[PDB]
C-alpha cells in the first residue's frame, strides 16, 4: 500500500485508469478527425486545427488524470487504446455531430465517475472533477452544439461553399 | 573540361540545362496566369499576385539550377522559352488546375533527373535535387491541390461568388 | 487516387501507416515510463520529466508522418495503439536500458522504411527519413547509451543514491 | 471589347505585345551574361552580380509593359522568346559594348512604339513611355557608355587585371 | 560491442578513421600554406589569414567526423599525420592551385567512402556525408578555382602586384 | 638568409621547428584523449570538453611559435606528427596522470629550450619562453596536479561515482 494513500477506494483507482484510457481514446478520435481535413480532398485546415487542439488537450486531461492517480497513492495500469470508429468522417458537418457525441459520452463518464466518489465520500476525488472536467465538457459540449447549429443553417453539409466560409469565420 | 568538373557527367550536365529551361518555362506560364487575372473583365487580384509570386519563385529555382551547373564545372546552354499553351485560363478554378499539372510535369522532370544522377553515381547531385528541389514541389502539389479542391466544393467555376471569396479569404 | 499523388507508391503509404502506429506505440511506452518516476514510491521528478518530453516528442514524429501522408496523396488507417510490455520499469537503469532497446527497436524499423522506399526509387521519402528521422535516431540511441554507462558505473541499479545523483546532475 | 477601353488603336495594341516581348528577351540575354561570370573559367561575381541586377530590371519592365495592356483594354499574347545570340560572352568588356547595343535597339523599338503612339493621337501611351521607359533607357545607355569607355581605357581585354580592378571598384 | 552500434559495418568504421586521417592531413597542408605567406619575403597577411581558416576548417571536420565514429559505436584509431609536401609554397597561384588539388583529392576520398556506404545499405552514414561534407566540398572546390581563374588573370604568378592586390581586395 | 634575422642562432632555429613538433604532438595526444571520453561507454563529457579545449590550447601554443620563427627570420620546417602511444585512456584519473606527464616533459623541453637560447646569448627568444610557455605550463602542471589529487581521494579509479561527480563539479 502506497504511503500516501488516504481515503482513496479501490473502485476510483479503477474508475480512473479507466477515465484515463477513455480520455487518451478521445484523444485518438480527434487526431483522426484532424487529419481528415489535411487531406487534400477535404482541405479545411482550420477544421484540421481545431480538431488537433482538441486532440491535444484531452491528451492533456489524460495526463492529468495520471497525476490524480500517483497523487491518491493508486497504481496506473494502461489498457490498449482502440482506434477510433471511422476513418473517413465526410464532412465538417458529421466531423462536429460526431464530435458533440464523443463529449456527451465522456461526460456521462465522467458524472459516472462523480457518483462513483460520491457513494466513496472522496470529497477530493469530487472536487478534482468538478472543477478539472465537469465545468469544462459543459463548455465543449456548449460550443460543438453551437458549431453543430450555425453548420446546419448554413447549408451544410450539401453546402460546400457553407462548410468553407466556416472553416473562415468562426475555426479561423 | 572545367578545372572544379568532378564526378560530373556530361549525360547529368545536358540534364540540367533541360530542367533549367523547364523551370524557365513553368515560370512563363506563371506569368502568363498572373496577367490573366489582372485582365478588367477578369479582376482577382490576389490571383494575379499569387501567380506573379509563382512565376518569380519558379524564376529562382532556374537559376539555383544555373548555379549548380556552374559550382559543378558543367556549361550552361539557354534555349528558346515556349510561350505557354493558353492565352485565357477561363476561370480561377481551370487556372489553378492547370498549375497543379505544371507543377506536376516538373517534379516528375526532377524525379527522372533524380534517377539519372544516381545511375551517374553523383551523390552530390542527387543531393541538391533533394533538398532544393524535390520537397518543394511535394509542397507546392499539395497546396495546389488544396487550393483545386476548395473552389470545387465551393462552386467554382459556375459560381463567380466562390472565386471571389476564394481569392479574398485564401490568397488574401 | 488523391490529385496530389505522384511517384508514391502503395507499400510506401502502408510502410507509413504502419510507422505511425509504432511511433504512436512508442508514445505510450515512454508515458508509462514517465508516470512511473512520478510515483511515490519511485520518486525521481526528473526522469518522469525526461520521459515526458520523450513521451511528447514521439507523439509528434507520429504525426509529422501523418501530415507527410496527406502530403504525398496517401490515406491514413489507424491501427489500435499496443499497450506497453511493463507497467513496473523496476530502476532508472532498467528504464533506460528499456528506452536504449526500443529506440533501437525504432530505428530498425526507420532503416527498413527507407531501403523500402529505395527499392521503390522514392526520393522524396528517402530525404524525409535521412532528415527527419535517422540522424534523430541516432542522436537519441547514443545519449541512452551514455545514460546507461553512467548509471551503471554509478553504482546503479543497486545504488539508490546513484540514480538520485544522476536525476539531480545529469537529467535535471 | 473591353469596357475600358477608349482612345487604345489595334495597332499599338499589337505594338505593346510586340515590345513586351522584346523586354522579356533582353531578360533573358542579361539572365545569360550573368551566369557567364558566374563561370570557375571567368570568375567576375560583380560583373555577374550587375548583370542579374539588369535582368531583373528588364524583367520588372515588361510586367509593367504587360499591367498596361490590362488598364487600357488590350489583351496581352506572349510569344516564344528566342535564346540570347550567344551562350560563352568572351570578357567584361565584350558584354558591356554588348548591353549597350541591346539597351540602344529596346530604346530603338520604344521611341518606333512612341512615334506609333504619337501618330494614333493617344497621348497616354506616349506620356506613359515618356516616363517609364525613354528617361531609364537614355540614363541606361549612358551608363553602359562609361563603363565601355573606362574598360578599354584600362586595358581590356588585353589586361586581365583590368576587368578584375573594374569589377571591385566600379561594380562592387 | 558498443550497445549503440546499428547498422554500422566495420568497413565503414575503419573508412572513416581513413578519413579522420585525411582530413586532419588537410589541416597540416593549410597550415603550412598559411605560415608560408606569413615569411616576411612572402608577405601577404590575407593569404596567410586565409588558408589559416582552412586549417581551422578542415581540423573542425576532423572532429565532426570522430564525433560520427563515437555516435554509431565505431572507435576511433588514429594514425599520424604525415607532414604536407612542400616547405615552400612558391607563389600564392600556385598554393591556391595546390589547395584546389587537395581539396579535390579530398573529395574524391568522400566519393569512395559515400559508395561504400551505399553499397553497405547505411542511409545514415550516406547522409551525413551528403550534408557536412559533399556540399561543402564542392563550394570548396568552385571557390579555389575561382580564385585560381583571377590570379591567372590578373597576370600571376610573374606579377608579384596581381597577389598584393588580389590579398587586398578578395581575401581582403 | 632573411632580411629581418638578427641574433637568432641556427641552434635556436632547429630547436624551434623541433618545438613546434612537440606542441603540434601534445595537441594530437589530448584530441585522442578527448573523443575517448566521448564514448558511449566512457560517457564523460565535461572530461571530453576539457581535453579538447587543452588540444586547441597547445594547437595555438604551436601556432604562436610558428610565428615566432618567421618573425626572426628563421624558417619552418614541419615534421610528421606522431600518433599518441594510447588508444584507450582506461579512465579520467589514467588520463589526467598521462596529461600530467606529457605537460611536464613539454616544460621539460621548453627548459631546455630557454637553456639553449642563454648559452646562445638571444635574450628575446629567452623573454619569448618566459612569458608565453614557461609560465602557463607550471600554471598547467599545477591544475592537473590537482586534479589527479581530487580524483584519488575521491576514489578513482575503482569508484565509477568519482569520476561522474569529478566530471560535474570540477570539469563542469
Ligand atoms: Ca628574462
Ligand atoms: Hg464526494
Ligand atoms: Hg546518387
Ligand atoms: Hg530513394
Ligand atoms: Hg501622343
Ligand atoms: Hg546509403
Ligand atoms: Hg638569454
Ligand atoms: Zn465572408
Ligand atoms: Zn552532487
Amino acid at each position: 500500500t502506497s504511503q500516501v494513500r488516504q481515503n482513496y477506494d479501490q473502485d476510483s483507482e479503477a474508475a480512473i485508469n479507466r477515465q484515463i484510457n477513455l480520455e487518451l481514446y478521445a484523444s485518438y478520435v480527434y487526431l483522426s478527425m484532424s487529419y481528415y481535413f489535411d487531406r487534400d480532398d477535404v482541405a479545411l485546415k482550420n477544421f484540421a486545427k481545431y480538431f488537433l487542439h482538441q486532440s491535444h488537450e484531452e491528451r492533456c486531461h489524460a495526463e492529468k488524470l495520471m497525476k490524480l492517480q500517483n497523487q491518491r497513492g493508486g497504481r496506473i495500469f494502461l489498457q490498449d487504446i482502440k482506434k477510433p470508429d471511422r476513418d473517413d468522417w465526410e464532412s465538417g458537418l458529421n466531423a462536429m455531430e460526431a464530435a458533440l457525441q464523443l463529449e456527451k459520452n465522456v461526460n456521462q463518464s465522467l458524472l459516472e465517475l462523480h457518483k462513483l466518489a460520491t457513494d466513496k465520500n472522496d470529497p477530493h476525488l469530487c472536487d478534482f472533477i468538478e472543477t478539472h472536467y465537469l465545468n469544462c465538457q459543459v463548455c465543449a459540449i456548449k460550443c460543438l452544439g453551437d458549431h453543430v447549429t450555425n453548420l446546419r443553417k448554413m447549408g451544410a453539409p450539401e453546402s460546400g461553399l457553407a462548410e468553407y466560409l466556416f472553416d473562415k469565420h468562426t475555426l479561423g
